[PDB]
């Protein structure tokens, strides 16, 4: 299958996408006025190890720069201009009038940075908990950048990890807050199951043997512990036990980026 | 002066708000269902030694969720709940109905974490290159998130950077490419100045000295040597010459983020 | 002609075809990545005998989704799956990649089932009040759907019945509440004209003769009479007179819809 | 609990109410201008047998044409103006503005008319299929009103009904389509669960016996019929087995409206 | 009654004052951070004659800035800063945080200006077009100023001119194009009719005796002769004849400004 | 260098013409409705003497009415239908569908008539306080139509005009309110210097010697006498001295609009 198969060929993400070049061009772009619109070439250049991620968000930017782009690798490539026979990797070529290049460079830059990043980390962080022979699953969070959501946990999942819950209108997840709030998980579970129904899942976030078990009787499909039924872990970073799930904030939040570049023949 | 001041009582950034909030709950808000409206206390923490920042979007974020918030620290602070004495440090008090102070935290702590790590870096950088006895600045770049380029510009500041240039449509930088594309600096500078007019800087990237010399005679207000006039060196991380200004992406880029967290009484 | 033609080349109405998508899809399309792009052909099928209306949106949706489709049956044309020769009849055919096919499904059979059913109840409501003789018109009402109305008052012209007043900016429409608010239907009147101008018609609401009389010379273009200038009664659903125009909500609000389906071959 | 408490205290419907009033006004409301300021009182009535629904969105419109308005019923609250000791019930009173009262009328009562509808028909297919002893549940579908999709499930909720799936991104619903396309149900919702991960289930239609068990091996965590897992058959209208969920449009698409009104003193 | 009143409570004109805010500031308020939020009076002042127009535009660009505003003059107003006594006029009072004083103040001048200006022509081309006598009407055109038509057409009541038709959905206006593209003034008036009802009037513009005749026998609600019925020639500049309207895009379209001025105590 | 490469291939400037559209079409299309699709041919004519603009906003105009267009003149040319070998000149030959023609023609002249008349305006004043032997600049102001600052700035350039300041976020330009708002000419730069930077210049109104020498000091790169560093004199409009900048709202306020028609063959 294609992750790029995710996104629906139409949105409110290429919305977004034109909305990062208005951010970027509330007036007029003079340097698009100096150079012109004569044809040009271009490579896009990988400057650093890591996974690539974010192509179809990029290409969106292309496409509305009106662009030729031809990717060199597949999303979720794991690049190691490791060599520096030159020390970086053209992983894209593309052509088109020189302004519209420009204008759609450090855009669609700073969204393969970004998303690889994630992706790099993500899949880091699976693979080396995978190497222990754990059989679990390392998720992500909702501590995402605001306004960027769909782009990192897109990222999560080509670097090899669970999203997680989209958000609040998806999973409910109940703590001590709701717990009590209600009298008991029992109720907390039976009021958030009366609403979300059959087809959303209800986790609970316990903190001693009891409470998980009542909140399975309650039936609750997820039960946190952190720090039928599945088991969940939060919050934990360097450990692997015979849980389900290890939710971690460090795949995608805080991370390093990969460094990328553009240049005109 | 104010740094939320720079924010205009009301624009597009109050509706960004908005719009993180329906990023959140695109249906319903099952949690907020379970929990009730009943007013609850609520203290925001502050568990890592940083700068605050962000405390006009995260209180923006409470007025649309309809809370009552007394901040216990100026914007621009140093936090350092280095003492765990608890660990932690309540940076503000929150009171209002419980479903709203839940459906506000999340955002809330993603706009502060990331708007303080952004400060805390960039005041890591200039408070370090300044103890050098730089009289320079340190500046950023556009290498920002998609979409959330006015807070992290306006966190720059707060950690006594200098945004460099907002966007394409501020200062003109002139590259190679605009260069001979035009047939000399003088003529791109030319072409620039023909269009953004006196109200607005040009920069040129060159990288010898006659190069520099001649965008000085055309016209140019910055002059870019990278890796009436002023100059610039940009990618430099860890150097300083007596050049007035050096631009690095370390400041908002790729930076660690500040953890806080909140918790009802 | 033709009535699509209405629908302006451009528009609002285009954007609320995209935002009709990111309704159903605010994060990923799971279903989208499972099954592909491959090419495939598809038949869009009506399950039950009535009008085919709403043919421009649905295609709308087709062309977001970048499918190309081939419409059987002209807009307006009574479909009679009457026979259950097979129990449904092939209105148009559809091909593109697979996962585009499925997205726009949903969408585009929502639009068609209410819009036909709209168009099939103002039809059957026009014809019949045409049979008795009738010379006068049926009309709709402002009690169509939130968000719908376009939609819903092109499906009435559709089915052969005028639309009435599209909202409160076009005809003016006085009541009891509007007249002593002046002191006189004469003074209602006039102060409606006196902002309406002359491109606009005013109506007033009357109860008794004398009343609808001192509307006609105050300069009324319409009266209704509720249950030069042209006569109206409202509610009335099974009574035919010689008034001009009968209006109600039954051939718009509340009313069947027409079950249509698409398969994949 | 209280159904309104699922609604965020901010987001994006409250922006679709205000551009509903955009649809009813797009330049002038000549009647508001006639009618003036002054302080009016009003009842809202609801004509007709049915439950109560719709009113956190009609308040929101209330709320925005800046009106005082005391509910003399909780949602979810079955009236019976049947007595017709004057035929109709006065379900809340209003105070404001001439204009701003008129201006809230049409749109407010579109709002309550097709909320209570749907809720009405909901509780009317539950509790008759609850009177036969069945203790599955009812749900509804995705054939929702472009645009209103939030305001028909949260009408399904207090109808008493599941909303079931919300949209394309909620839980993942594979066919015959999805499941040829990779070779197997196994490996269709082996390919799902990669994306979707474990905090959202998976619903497979099958046809067969065979075919429900690998899906129930392959990780499927509902299935569907038609015409650790939970079972559910699509259409079915008047039959009751001890299948865990009935899914029909019934109880949402093309219903009967509750007809309301607004007068004032 | 109140012109302002014709402006809804709420819908999209408010947003269009917003948007007008972001247009002025699409980052940071710099001056706002210097001047600081210190309490300020200020004075609104009119420094030409002419008549008042665009208060209830200002009054919403001053609310959303959170100022407190004493107008003292009614709208419609004429202001003769004619004494120069001073030269100006204080024709509003202004209280609230410096910043937000000066935030506000450029984009509410420029709509007063504006929307003065046209009042102003539009009064003076009636007022002149009265004082012979003539009994008819003086009406606009479609010929506004992009996006900002509700603005205009608003101040061309206020100047005591007609609108004329608001946009294409309004009136229709049939020319000799849509004639015979259907064969003849009857047919294009009976396919207009067909499809706008009797709630909206049809104009067909003709150039001789027997058009207007056959246009007059086809149901036509009005005839513009240019350069049961109503008759208007449209061009008109400086002829009164008794015509019944004579339309021209003097009163709102390339129309002198009326300068106002902001200044704090 | 061609200016209409100053705006973005994509921007909000395009969604800009969008809404133009549907500020003329809120509903339906009558017109379109009653003329169809057959293709015709058309004549863009400029009827009044005067520098053509706007032509990239007329463009997008007609390419979103799906059109095809051949300007017969580059922009920025003065044309003379002086002659009235027939009155007028053709600039543009239009071929599309009859409805389309006609439904971009009034949006799209009105902005050709407006920007024309901003860019007649503009060059006229340069050029006549050039042929004064003036070396110095004409510049504009922030007085420009709400929502049409884009189209206006833009139509200044290609008059041969500097545009001044873009806005607020844009050179900084203090006045006395924030000069004694922080005590002194000296601390108002300081404070503007440290938020806005060195990319951006910060501009003084004074009224004295000393105050323009304390303000060179502070670090001010521009200086307003009103009525290493730049001056400025600003309202004047029939003077000219040696200063650099003449600021004039004249060039594109309350300016007379170039006319144009279209026609059909
Ligand atoms: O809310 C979540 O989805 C979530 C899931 C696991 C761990 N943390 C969180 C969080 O955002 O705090
Ligand atoms: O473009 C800029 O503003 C900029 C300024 C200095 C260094 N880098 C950049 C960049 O974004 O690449
Ligand atoms: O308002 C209208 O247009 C209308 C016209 C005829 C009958 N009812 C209505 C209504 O909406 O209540
Ligand atoms: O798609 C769904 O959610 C759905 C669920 C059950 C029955 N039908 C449907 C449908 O919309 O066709
Ligand atoms: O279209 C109109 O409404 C109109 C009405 C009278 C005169 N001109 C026009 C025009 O815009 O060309
Ligand atoms: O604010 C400006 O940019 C400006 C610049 C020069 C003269 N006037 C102004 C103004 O708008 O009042």
């Amino acid at each position: 299958p294609v992750y790029e198969h995710l996104l629906p060929v139409n949105g409110a993400w290429r919305q977004d996408v034109t909305n990062w070049l208005s951010e970027d061009v509330p007036s007029f772009d003079f340097g698009g006025y100096v150079v012109g619109s004569d044809l040009k070439e271009a490579n896009l250049y990988c400057k650093q190890d890591g996974m690539l991620c974010g192509v179809p968000f990029a290409q969106e930017v292309f496409n509305q720069c009106e662009l030729q782009v031809e990717w060199l690798f597949k999303e979720g490539s794991f690049l190691e201009p490791s060599k520096n026979d030159s020390g970086k990797i053209v992983v894209a070529k593309i052509t088109g009038p020189a302004k519209n290049i420009l204008l759609a460079e450090r855009t669609a830059l700073n969204i393969l940075s970004r998303s690889s990043g994630i992706a790099t980390a993500s899949h880091k962080i699976i693979s080396l908990a995978r190497s222990t022979g754990y059989k679990g699953t390392i998720a992500g969070t909702r501590k995402t950048t605001p306004g960027l959501r769909r782009l990192e946990k897109y990222s999560m999942l080509v670097g090899g990890c669970d999203t997680h819950r989209y958000d609040l209108s998806s999973m409910v997840m109940l703590k001590d807050n709701h717990i009590w709030a209600t009298g008991s998980i029992t109720n907390a579970v039976k009021n958030a199951r009366a609403v979300c129904g059959f087809a959303v899942k209800i986790e609970v976030e316990c903190l001693s043997e009891d409470e998980a078990t009542e909140a399975i009787e309650a039936g609750a499909d997820v039960i946190m512990l952190d720090n039928h039924f599945l088991l969940e872990c939060s919050g934990g970073l360097n450990l692997c036990d015979d849980i389900d799930i290890y939710s971690t904030s460090s795949i995608h939040q805080g991370t390093p980026v990969i460094d990328f570049s553009l240049k005109l023949a």
